[PDB]
């Protein structure tokens, strides 16, 4: 199995966790991965979105409605360009973002039960030196 | 940054080198996923497929449809169930395979370009351990 597909199988118990957890929210990994990035970001081009995420227009366009339609963020044309829109979470979006942090942490802790504390610290300082490298890339 | 986080950003790297790489072939990081996962799997059904994933089935089927206009891949109705469909790789996606996977070694080695033997080593065993884990999960 290819690297790429070790990390695929632990994201695909990641996305079934956030599905479980947070499906009375009617929240996806997809979305929540969207919703935290125009957190940090507020104001970020829909476009600019599509870009980061590097996946096809479709597949965010409808992610970005399903946000929307249940009111955790908020679209407005660019005024500077009638083909891009601005996007923002709301107040009912933001307010939701520790629960998504807390079922991150649960979704860890229970990845990580078998590992020493030492190893889950390597684990992830080899990732931020690997996600530095994929940056890079 | 959640772990999550981490492993989707060396994610997005692969993603964006797939799309390179692989681009005069049409070919994306999720068309890629399902012709290995069909490739595997001979005879799986589309549902299963979708089921395995855990992705929404609007995106398996357009995933799956640009792979069957490439050529890549054949669906075939189940004869046992008219809402079923039948998977399999044809010859011609069996053939690019091997520049599937040189592809995925070469985007390895620049990733863990900064990393000793062992280290990549290590965190090898440590993805494969975390893998059994979110399997099991």
């Amino acid at each position: 199995i290819p690297l790429k597909g070790l990390l695929s199988i632990i994201l695909r118990s990641h996305r079934v966790f956030i599905g479980r957890e947070l499906g009375h929210l009617n929240l996806t990994d997809a979305q929540v991965a969207c919703l935290l990035r125009i957190h940090r970001e507020p104001g970020i081009k829909q476009d600019e979105l599509a870009t980061f995420f590097h996946v096809d227009k479709g597949t965010i366009a409808r992610t970005l409605r399903r946000l929307e339609e249940s009111g955790f963020i908020e679209r407005e044309q660019d005024p500077e360009n009638r083909r891009r829109y601005i996007l923002e979470v709301t107040r009912r979006g933001e307010e939701i973002i520790p629960l998504i942090l807390k079922v991150e942490e649960r979704w860890e802790d229970l990845l990580f039960r078998d590992f020493t504390e030492d190893e889950r610290k390597l684990f992830r300082k080899m990732c931020r030196r690997l996600a530095e490298e994929a940056v890079r890339m």
